[PDB]
């Protein structure tokens, strides 16, 4: 894989060893971002952001410091917009934060809202660098509220991204085997991908130890929410000093994960084909991924179809191995639907989530229908 | 210099070189209807003739050129059938005999089952005399809808603009090689060469006034190019009988489906698809209405390093001037397009007892182009 796609041998689409501290110049951003639970509870978040001077982004020289700054400002933005998460909202992001956040956003080519790539892919650290990438040796950099289970939700997502990284590095082998007409290597490679996505499902299981349904639904979900098709901000958000009209941007989503999409693309499971809402949504989320990763996806599409290759050969072993990859994705979707019932639907029904359920039902359905032989 | 997998011709660029006029005998029934659309629509014979067709297999369309002609054929028939005489009586259902093969062929070519720019411009032409050049006077379209519809003018002037732009497309490898090799003089020359062709392409655009009449365009041709995405006349889309039980929405023909309309923006790092705006949304969506080879090309352009960041980093007035000349030439093309939309859509509409949408789209594209100036 070309290093120009920003994919790591070890952590895959995750930003390897993200930067924790910014330059001292940015101490005022860092303070607020580091103390969102405390500032929100004390009712001083909106006051502190308003007392900020407009800082230059020019001292953010490298990619990682720029990415750290995006996480910092995106979390501050979510805290500023949503407040205590009980309906009192702001519809104007002040210039002192809005301007540099948008400057930095345009430069990195992400929209100025917190995305998956901020709060999962850049939002982590090893505790001891020598010790391996395990939950106990890891931690998130930023959270919204005390008891929000943001560490669990984000790190468990990150660990799935990492798990899937072992499959990602096999992708080159697949197209090379196709180009070379090397059937045995193709078979071996597809089995290895299947094996890696199976492992990734076991990593997904860890969620239950680190996230409870009430804390996620009643708190965390709120702070990840966006302002595209949201009654609370019908027309979107005003980035004072940068854009004159309010702009709409979608909130965080698993559809923003590149591993959530790349294996569908690999296997010719045409998730973005046809006019359907799920397809549209999945394509739209490419623009919420970093450009290099967005580029990885559409360049996978430009390569020849693994599916048509496999369909044409009259080779049961190849078909089995292709199906094993597909089956593994079905399993990941099914497990996700279970997680959506426990963490969204049930909590919702108790008060005096369905779109995500149906979205995932469609994604699972499309995945399952791309099997060559039934699972 | 440009890979053949991207289906770009050196002479005609994104246009299908030397398009096919006649399909196999097996499809004489498709061809009779398509070649006589003016007579069959006016006389109200069109719909019955389509209705009495037998469902032909797409297996006998062997080569890409014949496969593309067949789309041009079925696409026009589909618009005729849907819109009829263009007076408001429409068909919410496309019959299985035509719909099944059109959908099967569409899936095969990775295009949606609706007439697109690549059908009715890039594949809808012939030379009168092969020995004489690619000029309006030596050329003809293959299919029109109605008498007096100016489809010759509208389609061929679009094609000639595509062809004029082809001169610049072949310089794209020079640009990327020059960056990689750190060849400043080559890059300057290359950018100036690109700006020269886009300036030329603007003068080719001026011909539209000689061959196209506002009334005829607005009241006749525009109706046959309309699709069924966000259209009050088919609110749920069209039923493709036999293929889907539910009606699917698809957008009508558009300049945003032209690959040259998009590719130089990408080249020059103008982020027309950035932000969550409507114009950016549309341009991305229209990539899936381009032939997949051309869709891929735009994707590989995106994935290459930024010409804009290169010119900006270098601190070189000459390079900046040569880059700005390319941007200035794109601005002029959008400005000219807007004047045409005023003449051909806005004014006619004012006299009649989504022109504003197309104007706003173009205004957003022009604005974004202007903002990429360096001076
Ligand atoms: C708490 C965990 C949950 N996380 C989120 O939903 C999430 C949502 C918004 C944000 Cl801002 C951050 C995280 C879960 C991760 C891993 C999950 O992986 C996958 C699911 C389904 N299919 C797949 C096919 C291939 C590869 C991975 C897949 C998606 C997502
Ligand atoms: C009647 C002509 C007009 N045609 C159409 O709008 C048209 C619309 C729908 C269909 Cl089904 C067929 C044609 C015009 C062509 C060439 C026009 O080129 C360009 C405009 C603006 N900017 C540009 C920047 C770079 C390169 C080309 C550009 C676009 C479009």
């Amino acid at each position: 894989i070309s290093k120009e796609y920003h994919i790591d041998e070890e952590v895959g689409f995750a930003l390897p060893n993200p930067q924790e501290n910014l330059p001292d110049f940015y101490n005022d951003w860092m303070f607020i971002a580091k103390h969102l639970p405390d500032l929100i509870e004390s009712g001083q978040l909106r006051e502190r952001v308003e007392k900020l001077n407009m800082l230059s982004i020019d001292h953010l020289t490298d990619h990682k410091s720029q990415r750290l700054a995006r996480l910092v400002l995106g979390c501050i933005t979510m805290a500023y917009v949503w407040g205590k998460g009980h309906g009192d909202v702001r519809k104007v992001l002040p210039r002192n934060i809005a301007v540099p956040y948008c400057q930095l956003s345009k430069k990195l080519e992400l929209p100025p809202i917190l995305v998956y790539a901020d709060c999962v892919l850049a939002n982590w650290k090893k505790k001891d660098p020598n010790k391996p990438l395990t939950y106990e040796n890891m931690d998130v950099l930023f959270s919204f509220r005390d008891g929000d289970c943001s560490k669990g939700f984000f790190l468990v997502s990150l660990l799935v991204e990492i798990a899937a990284a072992s499959a990602i590095k096999v992708i080159p082998t697949v197209f090379k085997a196709m180009q070379m007409q090397e059937r045995d290597t193709l078979l071996k490679a597809l089995l290895e991908i299947a094996s890696c996505l199976e492992k990734a499902l076991q990593v997904f299981h860890q969620i239950h130890d680190h996230v409870n349904p009430k804390a996620f639904f009643s708190v965390l979900r709120i702070y990840l929410s966006g302002w595209k098709g949201n009654p609370q901000l019908s027309d979107g958000l005003v980035y004072e000093g940068f854009w004159e009209d309010p702009k709409e941007f979608a909130g965080g989503s698993a559809g923003q994960s590149s591993v959530f999409q790349c294996f569908d693309v690999l296997l010719g499971i045409q998730q973005t084909a046809g006019g359907g809402h799920a397809a549209q949504f999945l394509q739209d989320m490419r623009r919420y991924m970093p450009p290099a990763h967005r580029n990885f996806l559409c360049s996978l599409e430009s390569n020849p179809s693994v599916r048509e290759f496999v369909l044409s050969k009259g080779d049961a072993g190849l078909r089995e191995a292709y199906d094993a990859c597909v089956k593994a994705l079905v399993s990941l979707r099914s497990y996700h639907l279970q997680i959506v019932t426990k963490y969204i639907l049930i909590p919702a029904s108790q008060q005096p989530g369905t779109d995500l359920m149906n979205f995932l039902k469609t994604v699972r359905s499309t995945t399952e229908k791309s099997l060559l032989k039934e699972g």
